[PDB]
């Protein structure tokens, strides 16, 4: 093995990242780390009281697994170098959530800061565009990251969007040789 480069596939559900990764990768090596998460409840029956008298049923709810899902998130974000930042072309809320998640991004130290790529998936379905290129190109100009109209169905821009991901990382690693 040459180098270990860790890439993350980000974006809101149904946008196609799992699909995007499946056909690109070409292999069946796929280690999973899965935890359990849940919510639950308990009931109590109390009388509540000139003072009217009411039979009251209290459902009191609780979350479980909570902390594991943070050790899970951390595990996912650790030593990350490249961000597959995709939205849906047929969904403007996928661009909205992206813009607001990029807006809340508290930028860290330069060489420690992961590279990012804005990706627009589902371009094989243009009859359903809620998305305008020049109204996405601004956001990727506001940040200085490339953009690809990709589709995990046709395979459009699939390789060159990931191969372009290395370039930025290797060119980041050039500055801090280590
Ligand atoms: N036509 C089309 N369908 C897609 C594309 N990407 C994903 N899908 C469909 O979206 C469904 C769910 O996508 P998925 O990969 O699970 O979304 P994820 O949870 O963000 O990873 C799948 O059944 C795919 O058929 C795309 O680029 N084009
Ligand atoms: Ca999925």
């Amino acid at each position: 093995y040459d180098y270990l480069i860790k890439l993350l596939a980000l974006g809101d559900s149904g946008v196609g990242k799992t699909t995007f990764l499946y056909r690109y990768t070409d292999n069946k090596f796929n280690p999973k780390f899965i935890t359990t998460v849940g919510i639950d409840f308990r009931e109590k029956r109390v009388v509540y009281d000139s003072g009217k008298a009411f039979k009251v049923h209290l459902q009191l709810w609780d979350t479980a697994g909570l902390e594991r899902f943070r050790s899970l998130t951390t595990a996912f974000f650790r030593d990350a170098m490249g961000f597959l930042l995709m939205f849906d072309l047929t969904s403007q809320q996928s661009f909205l959530n992206v813009r607001n998640w990029m807006s809340q991004l508290q930028a860290n130290a330069y060489c420690e800061n992961p590279d990012i790529v804005l990706i627009g998936n589902k371009a094989d379905l243009p009859d359903q565009r809620e998305v305008n290129e020049r109204q996405a190109r601004e956001l990727a100009e506001k940040y200085g990251i490339p953009y690809f109209e990709t589709s995990a169905a046709t395979g459009q821009n699939v390789e060159k969007s990931v191969e372009t991901l290395l370039d930025l990382i290797m060119k980041r690693m050039e500055k801090c040789v280590e």
